[PDB]
């Protein structure tokens, strides 16, 4: 009972690019949105958020910590104090802590990305969501409906409790 | 038709790490290991897909062409002369071609990873075979097998056709 389709970017032998299936996938959304990504700075798809987020969407964001301040300075370039909008919530996830070879203290990444709406619907693969995605790499996502989705909400709440309030803030 | 578990690092509730299961697959190939990779320089995975190959295993490894170095930085330190084993072999694949704003033509990379075993079961999913995976990151894969494995062999061969011998060789 689940059921998956690939799509490319370059794209293949499918209609729609990665990135105009992602915004289908926001305009779609009637109650929530659950986003985990390493880096944002795509303007065409929080512009999507952001409309999802007028319409009475819940939108939760977990970015990854060290990446932060790239998304933070797309929205201010914007003209949006995206901490304003109260159906959004913004939170950094930080990888494991380690000593390196000179025993300094260091966190690595969270390196997980996927879209998940409405309880219903995941993007899972390895498409970023910067320019680079667009122009200059070879990307794939899963587009999964069915029982899998359930672990992909478990997975989105256990890292939503690790998560933080970002210290930009 | 298509069954789907998953795995993190750190690890869960399973019992085997994401490495621990990379090499059971491996260990368990009977014809054919077919392998696409970001960055490999983890020395026991390597020795494991070495082994495997001197057992009458076919082996094809795709790398991403700017990360390349970093595994023949490996093999040579560990004393081998990789291009000299005939049932492995090894090629580059590259991103797309675009050109800077300076006029330089540069290509991005390919952002790909999953092992295919046997025409029968694929580990898809964000790991690398790298140290950082195992000390610093977070990280998860899926482990499937039935009719999806079907789409990564294609894809897979699709990716075979586009690769190049690596310029070292
Ligand atoms: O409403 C949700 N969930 C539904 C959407 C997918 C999984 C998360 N959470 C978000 C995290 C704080 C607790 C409520
Ligand atoms: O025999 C294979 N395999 C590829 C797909 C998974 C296993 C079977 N190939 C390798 C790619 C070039 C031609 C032969």
């Amino acid at each position: 009972g689940t059921h998956i389709d690939l799509l490319f970017h370059p794209p293949r032998a499918h209609l729609l690019t990665i990135k105009e299936t992602i915004r289908k996938m926001i305009k779609e959304a009637r109650k929530v949105i659950a986003l985990v990504m390493d880096i944002f700075t795509d303007v065409d798809i929080f512009k999507e958020i952001v409309e999802a987020s007028t319409r009475g969407v819940s939108v939760y964001i977990l970015l990854d910590e060290s990446n932060f301040n790239h998304f933070l300075n797309m929205t201010e370039k914007q003209g949006c104090s995206v901490q304003r909008l109260r159906n959004i919530r913004v939170r950094t996830v930080k990888g494991q802590d380690y000593l390196s070879k000179t025993g300094a203290k260091f966190h690595g990444k969270m390196e997980q990305k996927f879209l998940l709406v409405d309880c219903q619907k995941v993007m899972y693969g390895s498409y970023s969501y910067m320019w680079s995605f667009e122009k200059a790499h070879l990307s794939m996502v899963q587009i999964i409906t069915g029982q899998l989705v359930e672990s992909f909400d478990e997975e989105f709440r256990t890292l939503y409790a690790r998560s933080c309030v970002p210290s930009s803030f």
